[PDB]
């Protein structure tokens, strides 16, 4: 809210909140990871071979994880998965060949009733790159039009220059400031 004073924000919300980072691996989670700085370094296992990684924040928890058809599932993503109350997707601008392959995992993520309620944001992530996909063609390529409005916003940014970074979480920020 504060750090260092800097400038005096208004945020005083805390109706449960957990953001999640879903999405198709190599996306970028990495580096945003390190953006987040990484409340609590947790690091469990569900099952198998599965690696997730689990942070805590004053009242806002946080957990990272990639999802795709190939993977498999246990009972550990679903106790969470109501639990977790932020639903950010990222998908990679320069990985056009697999765009569907995030549309389609979030398809089905998105049919999760206990997430209907959900906030549901998109980020692209390598806008820095001269090859990368805009937000505007990714939002029309990954079907986010096909979805109802209101429920996800799509926002363009560059993982390496941080450029679109912050300007993305402060106005997530503001949303989840102001509940309906
Ligand atoms: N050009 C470019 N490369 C990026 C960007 N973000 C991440 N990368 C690189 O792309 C690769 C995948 O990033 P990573 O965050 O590890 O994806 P993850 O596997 O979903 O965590 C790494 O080599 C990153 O350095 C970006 O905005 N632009």
């Amino acid at each position: 809210g504060l750090f260092a004073s800097k400038l005096f924000s208004n945020l005083f919300g805390n109706k449960e909140m957990r953001i999640l980072m879903v999405g198709l691996d190599g996306a970028g989670k990495t580096t945003v990871l390190y953006k987040l700085k990484l409340g609590e370094v947790i690091t469990t296992i569900p099952t198998i071979g599965f690696n997730v990684e689990t942070v805590q924040y004053k009242n806002i928890s946080f957990t990272v994880w990639d999802v795709g058809g190939q993977d498999r599932i246990r009972s550990l993503w679903r106790h969470y998965y109501r639990n977790t109350e932020g639903v950010i997707f990222v998908v990679d601008s320069n990985d056009r060949s697999r765009i569907g392959e995030a549309r389609e995992v979030m398809q089905r993520m998105l049919n999760e009733d206990e997430l209907r309620n959900a906030a549901w944001l998109v980020f692209a992530n390598k806008q820095d790159l001269p090859e990368a996909m805009s937000a505007a063609e990714i939002t029309e390529k990954l079907g986010l039009h096909s979805i109802r409005n209101r429920p996800w916003f799509i926002q363009a940014t560059c993982a390496t220059s941080g450029e679109g970074l912050y300007e993305g979480l402060e106005w997530l920020s503001n949303s989840l400031k102001n509940s309906t």
